[PDB]
């Protein structure tokens, strides 16, 4: 119950490069990997089944987000584009232009009527779904953008960027409501909003996560002993289970802390690179879990708690 027991269920092979992220659908039935061998891979979520590649990024891919019915993927990717897929037909639907560098991360709000996405260029832009038009592009940064991610209402949008800011937009006007975090340094390297919208877990290269209280600007809580200098490792509120957060590390271990008491409650080992993406499952007590360019595979994970 107050620890938790990830055990290694499958390993997914497939990816010819580094995997760059990992998320599960919604309704809970797929994974989706985003890699830079340019592909998108889906896998059953339960039994890890291969189920299909999605092509037709020229560049590799730092992101892949699901829409809220699971019917839609958006990914980021190194052609300064993304693109929005149907997964039932593997098809690409819109090609979103107007990054002029690399597009690093993405996002759909929950209505799934924008995408959000972040770059190297040290914009955001918000897109509209519908006629993949950009609606917005905000100045944001001061250099490449790390994380986008929206609240549960849509009305906001947090980012993060390597200029060490965390800001807080809101979606309808593109202004700015807040700069969280305003550190010439370090690099925030990862922000997502809680499942509630109150708190900000923003991850910064100095081998540190915290949890921010978005309402009153405040860090509450830290969590410690995972590394993190280089790169933009995605972390996780837990929820199905006991209330972890969940995140890679560089030392090639899944961390699990206990949200409220900050302790590490499981690492866990198997992967033979930087863990760069974790994911949780919307129901189950499951974790995915990628790797780097000597890895380059997708491993999930089941606990009892
Ligand atoms: C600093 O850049 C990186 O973190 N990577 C890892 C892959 C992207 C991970 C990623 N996190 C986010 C957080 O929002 C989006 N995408 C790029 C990379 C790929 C392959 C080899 C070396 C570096």
């Amino acid at each position: 119950g107050s620890k938790p027991n990830y055990a290694l269920k499958f390993t997914l092979a497939g990816h010819t490069k580094a995997v760059s992220s990992v998320k599960f659908s919604p309704n809970g039935e797929w994974l989706a990997s985003s890699s830079a061998d340019k592909l998108i891979k889906i896998w059953g979520a339960y039994d890890g089944k291969f189920e299909k590649t999605i092509s037709g990024h020229k560049l590799g891919i730092s992101d892949v987000a699901w829409s809220s019915d699971s019917n839609l993927l958006v990914s980021a990717s190194d052609d300064k584009t993304l693109k929005i897929w149907d997964v039932s037909s593997g098809k690409c639907l819109k090609t979103l232009k107007g990054h002029s560098n690399y597009v690093f991360c993405c996002n759909f709000n929950p209505q799934s009527n924008l995408i959000v996405s972040g770059s190297f260029d040290e914009s955001v832009r918000i897109w509209d779904v519908k006629t993949g038009k950009c609606l917005k592009t905000l100045p944001a940064h001061s250099d490449p953008v790390s994380a986008v991610h929206f609240n549960r209402d849509g009305s906001l949008i947090v980012s993060s960027s390597y200029d060490g800011l965390c800001r807080i937009w809101d979606t309808a006007s593109g202004q700015c409501l807040k700069t969280l975090i305003d550190d010439d340094n370090p690099p925030v390297s990862f922000v997502k909003f809680s499942p509630n919208g109150k708190y900000i877990l923003a991850a910064t290269l100095d081998n540190t996560l915290k949890l921010w209280d978005y309402s009153k600007g405040k860090c509450l809580k830290t969590y410690t002993g995972h590394k993190n200098e280089k790169y933009c490792i995605f972390a996780n509120f837990s929820v199905t289970g006991g209330k972890w957060i969940v995140s890679g590390s560089e030392d090639n271990l899944v961390y699990i802390w206990n949200l409220q008491t900050k302790e590490i409650v499981q690492k866990l080992q198997g992967h033979t690179d930087v863990v760069i993406s974790t994911a949780c499952h919307p129901t189950e007590n499951i974790i995915a879990s990628a790797a780097l360019e000597n890895d380059k595979t997708i491993k999930l994970w089941k606990s009892d708690c």
